[PDB]
């Protein structure tokens, strides 16, 4: 089937509420899970490792390289999950908030990936499918929408930093695999105050007829929830995605497509 | 819970060609009841618990699949439209007839099969909270055109545009049933076979050789696939794993349509 | 800049609300203009020559190559403009109705550009920037929809078949650029037609709210006007876009990208 | 017809390789047209005025609003064409590398559109059309490649700022049009320095063996020349583009759409 049996897996943001449900879905296909969130400490079910880690330090990175080094002395999967939204007018938000999302969405990566990548270098070694590096992106990071200009431009960049990767990956002979999560509306906080501040702002008339419209704009007629994430990420990182890099691997309930 | 088809009725059609033999294994292994379908009066396709003589093309093939699958389960959980053929042709020599043919196989197989399924899906719709499973092949071919494949191409941009509607469709009308399109890269069946060899005839290539390597090279990943790479797509496809899933291009193609 | 002297150019389904534009604007740009539609005899402001013309038929499509030959010995630009639409319930459509969308549809540039093949050659000698295809698909060719099954899955057909033939004719050194146009929501009876069998099939509660609804999901918050289209097939086919073929070129208030 | 008459365009990088042929189209359109790029002084055919202008420094574009404030109460139409590349090794990159080309692609188009927004609403009023703004992406900003990771993603985040920009702008009610322009391989120093750096990193064999490589990627088989963007921008800085917002525009001779 798709299992995850022997993969050493690092999941960032793990305390979210995506991030949470990737955790037990890994751990239930069999993966020994690093899990990672900004809080010193936190009981996440299918972790066999919690470190506080801000992803936006190399020095945090070093740390997850350590334990991971000592521990095992590969990682056959990365999950780069940890990120944030803002919902602002553009001609009022400055320079440094569209920084700081950046920071946290794509230099994540950037430095996660580099500090890990001789470790990622052994998983390819351990599995002929390749080691996997998942990004989440957003359906933000296909399509635009107005008041989402630092998440969307974030999330965008995020998508074509996993194509970059899995070709260069790919042409260096490392076997390690490189995709992008696009996320449709998922219910958890960050969607919850995405909402709120649609409505402060003036975008949505109330928290009611927002949450209709973003309803009615999936398709499938609903938000999805943070479970209906983990097949997917577990799939992407078991050796049934061995011919799977680059790609843009929607969890949207049809949102993108119409 | 995983991901699995714990209880699922799955109908595969071109089941005995590369990739059709692999979905039948695949989809066994992770537990479900599969009705393997191509054009052979018989074959031995590994995990099949039936298989059954059909011409996607033919309504009647259709109804006969409807009534094996209505008077035995009562139900379809998931519908994998596999069946499909290429043609490499100059355009200015390719007769009306020759695209027609290719999107009788290609598309109009999907229209009648679908139509003529549709209560047995309704059916699926009702037994899983996920949804009944549509699942259409494609290919890289749907989303990048190529010279000397306008046939084929068309053809498949036609399946990926008609999953998504269908998608959004049976959603509209509360049917629970998910469509998703899959899109191969050069996958080593005796299909691209075919295409290369054909390729060469055509004076497109130098040699088989020099063929086979500019394809390869085009992959990022930098070889073709292997049809067991494909299982584990339509397997996650067609599980309650996949419920947040509808109108979605699905790419299985080692980075080619991303460079 | 842009213009089209001494562009000999073929519009089907000129009569039409974009068709007649498309020949006032190509006229303005001082190109000799062939119009073709259905009706036996038609005023189209611009045109140079009317003719009678079922896209679906060898024979009326051969009578256009015929004057084209006769009077100018070349086509340097091709308008496949000619379509309809249908809205109908999947499951109550029977394989004619994607049959008859198909034909006038697809079909229509298949036997269209075979037959003006050897004109286009032509005009493939007469500018460096090449004869120039342009290809009617739509934003039902990028995004699916309900209710628009038939006529999507021809539109995507449009879209993929005009990459084919731009990359096939560049590699058989015919200087023929072949690509296609997504008009969005453009106020034509055709538009006015889909939203009102919306409303009958009961897609829509009235045709004011589908008209809002549909006004909306453009960014630019409104329907287009046909003459909005003129511009961007006078771009296409002028030596102006001689670094354009296979492209999408988008003309959607925004609608494909949000 | 497709003029900018009345038109007052801002041009960055505007001493460049394509920069100039904009400059030259946009004047024979008979725009008023504003040139900025970093040298103190330059020739540059067409422009009715030069300006020094670093696009990374709020203060240089305070300088352009001040002069277009005073002479012209308007701009019409921003195109923000300035950028730099790098070609590199990930795993070599430092996280400086990354800012440096998104502080020149990206923080550019953020600071320059926030600081001349009073102005492009007066465009906004002055046509019907809409005030535009053109921003500079890139097929890499489409597709990924191997060795082009900081590049490929800052070009990404230009197209996507363009439709959150192009969604705000039209939901605030401001008629400002913002479009994306996705080049292919243009025949510039730009090119020629990515071509060269390409062989330096041992990514091609030879510089002939990487020229001819990258010549037949492009269905049409052959580099584009500079002065082929000048009319797709002209296209898009008119009112003939009136129902073109928030698109990817792209000038790449097929490159990816094959
Ligand atoms: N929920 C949605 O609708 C949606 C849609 C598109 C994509 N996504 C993406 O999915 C992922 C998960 O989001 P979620 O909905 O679970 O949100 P969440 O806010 O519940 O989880 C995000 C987690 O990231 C952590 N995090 C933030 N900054 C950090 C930092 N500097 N270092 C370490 N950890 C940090 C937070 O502590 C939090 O636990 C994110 O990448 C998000 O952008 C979400
Ligand atoms: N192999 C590749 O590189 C590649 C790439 C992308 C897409 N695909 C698609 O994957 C699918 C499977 O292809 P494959 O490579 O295994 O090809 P294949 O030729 O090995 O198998 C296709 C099967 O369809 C059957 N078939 C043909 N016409 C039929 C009809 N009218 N009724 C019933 N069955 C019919 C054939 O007999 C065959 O068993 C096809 O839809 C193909 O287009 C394959
Ligand atoms: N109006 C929109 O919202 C919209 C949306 C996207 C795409 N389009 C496309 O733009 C093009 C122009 O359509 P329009 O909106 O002006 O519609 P229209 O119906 O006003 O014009 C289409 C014309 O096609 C002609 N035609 C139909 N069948 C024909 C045949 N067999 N032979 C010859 N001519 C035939 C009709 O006589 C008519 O004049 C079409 O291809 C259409 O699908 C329009
Ligand atoms: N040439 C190609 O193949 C190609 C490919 C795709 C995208 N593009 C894009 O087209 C645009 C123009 O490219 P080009 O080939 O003319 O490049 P170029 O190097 O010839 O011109 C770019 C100009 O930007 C200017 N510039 C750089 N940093 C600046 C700063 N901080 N402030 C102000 N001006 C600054 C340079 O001085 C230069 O004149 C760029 O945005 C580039 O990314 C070009």
């Amino acid at each position: 089937t798709i299992a995850l049996n022997n993969v050493v897996a690092v999941v960032t943001g793990a305390a979210g509420g995506i991030g949470r449900e990737l955790v037990k879905a890994m751990k239930a296909a069999n993966a020994i899970v690093i899990a990672t969130d900004m809080a010193p400490s936190a009981d996440v079910e299918g972790a066999d490792h919690y470190l506080q880690h801000d992803v936006t330090s190399e020095a945090g990175w070093k740390a997850v390289a350590a334990l991971a080094q000592e521990k095992y002395g590969r990682v056959d999967a990365l999950v780069h999950n940890a990120g944030i939204s803002i919902v602002t007018k553009f001609e009022d938000t400055p320079l440094s908030d569209f920084h700081r999302v950046n920071t946290v969405n794509v230099d994540s990566i950037i430095i996660g990936t580099q500090v890990l990548l001789p470790l990622l270098k052994e998983g390819g070694k351990a599995r002929a499918g390749g080691a996997s590096v998942v990004n989440f992106s957003s359906v933000g990071g296909l399509r635009g929408a107005a008041f989402l200009a630092a998440y969307c431009t974030s999330k965008a960049a995020v998508k074509m930093l996993s194509k970059c990767l899995g070709a260069e990956f790919a042409a260096l002979g490392y076997n390690i695999r490189v995709n992008s999560v696009h996320p449709g509306g998922i219910d958890t906080p960050m969607l919850g105050s995405i909402m709120d501040k649609a409505v402060e702002l003036g975008a949505a008339p109330s928290r009611e007829v927002a949450q209709a419209a973003m309803e009615m704009r999936h398709p499938i007629g609903r938000m999805g929830r943070p479970a209906e994430m983990g097949g997917g990420v577990v799939y992407l990182c078991s050796d049934a995605a061995s011919f799977v890099t680059c790609t843009e691997f929607v969890m949207d309930g049809g949102f993108s497509q119409v």
